[PDB]
C-alpha cells in the first residue's frame, strides 16, 4: 500500500506559496494560485485548504467574558476520531465546518505523532482557526510537548509513513515544520498556556517551580515562541528555558496525576493564578474526567489509542463531559460536584 499525504506548504516571504504532495508514493509539487491549495489529480483525498491572512497573527493568552468553551488534546494524528468527536457534539456542521459560533475552542497540545493523519488533523485546525474566527469566536490551539519535540528535531515518535515525505521532499521532518512552512508559521504564532475566564488550560500543568521563578503567562508564550528552534544545547543550558521545555514544565509537567500531589498545593496553584479549574492534557485517561474536587479536568481522553474520544464543555457554570456518542453528563454544576 502506497501512501497519500500532504499537501506540505512552502510560504516565503513575498510571493507565491507552493505545495509539495505524496500521491501513491510520488511527489507531485504545485504552485499554489490565489492562495487556494488545490490537490493535482491523482491524489486521493488529500485536504484543500484556503490560505489565511489572519490566522497566524500572535493572539492575547487571556480572556474575560467567553459564555461558551470546549477543550479537547492529544489527537496524536486521530483525524478520523476527532472528526466524528466534533460531529457528533454539533461541534462541527453537516459540511464539516464550524458550528460552535462565538464559542471557543481550547486544544491543548499534541496534533503530532503516533498517528497517521497528522496532515489531515493540521489542516482541519487550520482552516477551524479561520472558520471560528470568522463566526466571532476562537480556536485556541496551545503548543503540546510533541508540537515542542518535531519542531525541534526529536523525531522519536513520528509515525513510520512520513519517511515517504522525508525522502521525496529531502529533507528531516523537522523542516517540513520549519518556519519556511505555512504550517510551521502558524505554529510558531501559537500559545502555550492561556486563561479564559476563571479557568487555566495547557498541555501539561503547572508546578510549583512556575511559582518561584516568579513566570507570567506572557513572558512564558513569548520564551516558547522565540526558542521552540532553540538547539537543545541551547534549551538546557538556559535556566529558565531549561523548566519551561523539558520535565518539570507546563509541556511535560505530570504532577497533577501523581498519586502524592495534594489537593492543598493545588490550590496554591489555583491561587497564583486566580483560576477556578486548570484544564490539562498529555497524561491520557480513559475519559474526559476530573481530579481534586473538579479543580483539575483531564481532557486527553486517549484519542491517540484511534478509537474513540471525549471533550469538555464549559457554558452556564457547568462543566459538561461530552461523549463521543454525541450524549452528554454533568461533572459540576454550579460549584457542586456530581
Ligand atoms: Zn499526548
Ligand atoms: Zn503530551
Amino acid at each position: 500500500a502506497t501512501e497519500f499525504d500532504g499537501p506540505y506548504v512552502i510560504t516565503p516571504i513575498s510571493g507565491q506559496s507552493t505545495a509539495y504532495w505524496i500521491c501513491d508514493n510520488r511527489l507531485k509539487t504545485t504552485s499554489i494560485e490565489k492562495l487556494q491549495v488545490n490537490r493535482p489529480e491523482h491524489c486521493g483525498d488529500l485536504p484543500e485548504t484556503k490560505l489565511s491572512s489572519e490566522i497566524k497573527q500572535i493572539m492575547p493568552d487571556t480572556y474575560l467574558g467567553i459564555k461558551k468553551v470546549v477543550a479537547l488534546s492529544d489527537v496524536h494524528g486521530q483525524y478520523d476520531v476527532l472528526l466524528t468527536l466534533l460531529k457528533k457534539q454539533k461541534i462541527i456542521d453537516s459540511d464539516g465546518n464550524w458550528a460552535f459560533g462565538e464559542g471557543h475552542m481550547v486544544m491543548t497540545g499534541d496534533i503530532f505523532d503516533r498517528g497517521h493523519q497528522v496532515n489531515e488533523v493540521l489542516w482541519f485546525m487550520y482552516q477551524l482557526d479561520q472558520q471560528a474566527r470568522d463566526a466571532g469566536g476562537m480556536v485556541h490551539l496551545l503548543m503540546g510537548n510533541h508540537e515542542q519535540m518535531v519542531l525541534g528535531g526529536d523525531l522519536r515518535y513520528v509515525h513510520q509513513r512520513y519517511d515517504i515525505a522525508t525522502t521525496l521532499i529531502n529533507r528531516p521532518y523537522n523542516k517540513l515544520y520549519s518556519a519556511d512552512t505555512e504550517i510551521g508559521q502558524w505554529l510558531r504564532s501559537k500559545n502555550t498556556i492561556i486563561k479564559i475566564n476563571d479557568v487555566l488550560y495547557m498541555h501539561g500543568g503547572i508546578s510549583s517551580e512556575w511559582i518561584s521563578r516568579e513566570l507570567t503567562l506572557d513572558k512564558a508564550n513569548a520564551l516558547y515562541r522565540a526558542n521552540v528552534d532553540a538547539s537543545k544545547k541551547s534549551l538546557k543550558a538556559d535556566d529558565l528555558l531549561n523548566f519551561l521545555f523539558f520535565g518539570n514544565g507546563p509541556t511535560w509537567y505530570r504532577g497533577y496525576f501523581s498519586e502524592t500531589f495534594t489537593e492543598a498545593e493545588l490550590d496554591t496553584i489555583l491561587q497564583h493564578f486566580n483560576v477556578n479549574h486548570i484544564v490539562v492534557g498529555h497524561t491520557s485517561q480513559e475519559r474526559v474526567l476530573g481530579l481534586f474536587h473538579n479543580k483539575v479536568i483531564a481532557v486527553d481522553s486517549s484519542i491517540k489509542v484511534g478509537k474513540s474520544g471525549e471533550l469538555l464543555l464549559l457554558e452556564n457554570n457547568r462543566l459538561i463531559r461530552g461523549l463521543y456518542d454525541g450524549t452528554r453528563e454533568t461533572l459540576q454544576e454550579n460549584s457542586l460536584n456530581q
